[PDB]
């Protein structure tokens, strides 16, 4: 309810497998600032369960080391929207995907006021996808982002993007 872009007809089973966090954007600079900033997470694999929840394997720079983490995004009644438990619990939205090349998604808080939001362009291969990046930029102009990060094919192949 800042993000009002979801993918129609999402088949969550088809997002299974390998992904690369080619680009990231966020509403607040401090969310993506340093290696260890809170939302600087690098996706490695999407694992939908048979019951339709979404597990996410990612890397996070935790204590001077690139750490391995597993999150479960629980399904909702909207197939493009998932929910994560926490103090504040946060929605994950799938904005758009072709399954085979790119997926765009955003993470937001239920706050108020306090927009607060981060989005990624995920790609299947360690390549700069011009088309994906255009679509990411379109989805973003509707949103109030203040930091934007981009990674090259060498960094994409490194734990925690170098």
């Amino acid at each position: 309810l800042i993000v009002t872009q979801t993918m129609k007809g999402l088949d969550i089973q088809k997002v299974a497998g390998t992904w690369y966090s080619l680009a990231m954007a966020a509403s607040d600079i401090s969310l993506l600032d340093a290696q260890s900033a809170p939302l600087r997470v690098y996706v490695e694999e999407l694992k939908p369960t048979p019951e339709g929840d979404l597990e996410i394997l990612l890397q996070k720079w935790e204590n001077g080391e690139c750490a391995q983490k597993k999150i479960i995004a629980e399904k909702t009644k909207i197939p493009a929207v998932f929910k994560i438990d926490a103090l504040n619990e946060n929605k994950v939205l799938v904005l758009d995907t072709d399954y085979k090349k790119y997926l765009l998604f955003c993470m937001e808080n239920s706050a108020e006021p306090e927009q607060s939001l981060a989005c990624q362009c995920l790609v299947r291969t360690p390549e700069v996808d011009d088309e994906a990046l255009e679509k990411f930029d379109k989805a973003l102009k509707a949103l109030p982002m203040h930091i934007r990060l981009s990674f090259n094919p060498t960094q994409l192949e490194e734990q925690c993007h170098i």
